[PDB]
DNA sequence: AAATGTGATCTAGGTCACGTG
DNA sequence: CACGTGACCTAGATCACATC
């Protein structure tokens, strides 16, 4: 039903399944809606939530009051754990795209399942480690890659965590609005757009609504490259 | 003198000092000289290293030719871990700016470790953490701060960490050429050294080869931000 | 009816070219 | 081989609209 997302949770994963039935249930669920500020930066932390439906921005704001975007993240995906582990004020904001259905767990819970299973220290340091290494690959297009080649290179990121094949190609409801993927990628609302003309120009990508269809998906990643 | 650092070392703080003091002697030490490849991306990792003097410098570099560098990490700093708690290749090369004593490590070493001490994977969460952290910060600068700005940012980054307290104001030893800067900044180099130009134009600091003696920490500070 | 398209400018900064100790 | 400092020249933000 919802343990069978909270399986691929990487907290669990491995763990005993059998575990993992019998935890989540002390768990008990929240719900949000669209445009709900989970939280924000500033404002202290000790709670975690591991997403089971809807997407959910990372991000920060400059005080001139720019937004950019970490991250987005989408059933599965757990968040708002760096100040379960770096005990702080939040450093990111996290905000809804969509009806988001999402556990939450406290610090003094985790230190609990992490003292009788030590193998999820293990996950968890597999999953910053994993995590560091996906916002290095960032910093480093921020650096190199064009904002073209960029918005190309993210429709590849959403497609894959949130595709699914539909016909012949697939399908990406990234739920988006063009101004999102723009603060997502480091570019302005129009620069991305234009990339995003040309994109769609080529056939490789129809736009419909929030979401896209990929028809040459080779050649995107091709041009992210 | 190999034994001060590593308790200012990250796998453990505390820790059970008793410990420290016998697990620092099994790592066997090793040394390199300036410019010396510990590693480069691709190649296989499960190997991390404690530096105990030095200077090493984490960066990419694209199949262009161009690159950029991650960090610089220096005493008691961890690197080369993650390929430890992600196996898989490296995601980046370490290099020399220095001659650099350094202490070495392996995954079956470290799990043992982690297996008798506990608290010491609390303690890794606690490093990777403020890493991502730190990280976050640097990819919001490349999106909005300026690279006269971000230069600025650095200095002070390096002086925090490198930096000394000589008569009235503070001395870096970074050990980089500007080239270095320019890339740890994701600038050209020529883009940079006008930036120092300037800096030091202002008399806000002293450049003297591969160092620095600021006088206006507070003027630079707010330049930066 | 805030989300989009798309052009007409402006500018930071990259690329060159070439100096210097 | 590290710095210095110019004289251009592309990418892209900014602004200015117009359409759903
Ligand atoms: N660059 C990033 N990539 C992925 N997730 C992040 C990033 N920055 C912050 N987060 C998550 O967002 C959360 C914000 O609050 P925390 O500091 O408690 O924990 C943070 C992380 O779990
Ligand atoms: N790995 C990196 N590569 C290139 N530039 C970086 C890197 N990390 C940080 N920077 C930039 O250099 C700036 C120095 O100051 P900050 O770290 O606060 O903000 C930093 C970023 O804008
Ligand atoms: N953003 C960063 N700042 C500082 N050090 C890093 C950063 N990213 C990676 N490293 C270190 O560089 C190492 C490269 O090899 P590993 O991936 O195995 O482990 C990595 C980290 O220890």
């Amino acid at each position: 039903h919802m343990d069978e997302i909270l399986a691929r949770a990487g907290i669990f994963q491995g763990v005993e399944p059998s575990a993992i039935a019998a935890l989540t249930k002390q768990l008990q669920p929240v719900d949000f809606p669209r445009g709900h500020t989970v939280f924000a930066e500033g404002e202290p932390g000790d709670r975690l939530y591991i997403i089971i439906s809807g997407k959910v921005k990372i991000g920060r704001r400059a005080p001139d009051g720019r937004e950019n975007l970490l991250t987005i993240m989408g059933p599965s995906d757990m968040f708002g754990e760096l100040s379960i582990f770096d005990p702080g004020p939040r450093t990111s904001s996290a905000t809804t795209i969509t009806e988001v259905r999402a556990v939450s767990m406290d610090r003094d819970a985790l230190r609990s399942w992490i003292a009788d299973r030590p193998e999820i220290s293990e996950q968890l340091l597999r999953v910053l480690a994993r995590r560091l290494r996906r916002t290095n690959n960032n910093l480093a297009d921020l650096i190199f890659t064009d904002v073209p080649g960029r918005v190309a290179k993210q429709l590849l990121q959403l497609a894959q965590r949130f595709g699914t094949q539909e016909g012949g190609a697939l399908r990406v409801t990234h739920d988006l609005t063009q101004e999102e993927i723009a603060q997502l990628v480091g570019a302005s609302r129009e620069t991305v757009n234009k990339a995003l003309a040309d994109f769609a120009h080529r056939g490789w990508i129809r736009l419909e609504g929030k979401s896209v269809l990929i028809s040459d998906s080779e050649r995107l990643a091709r041009r992210a490259r």
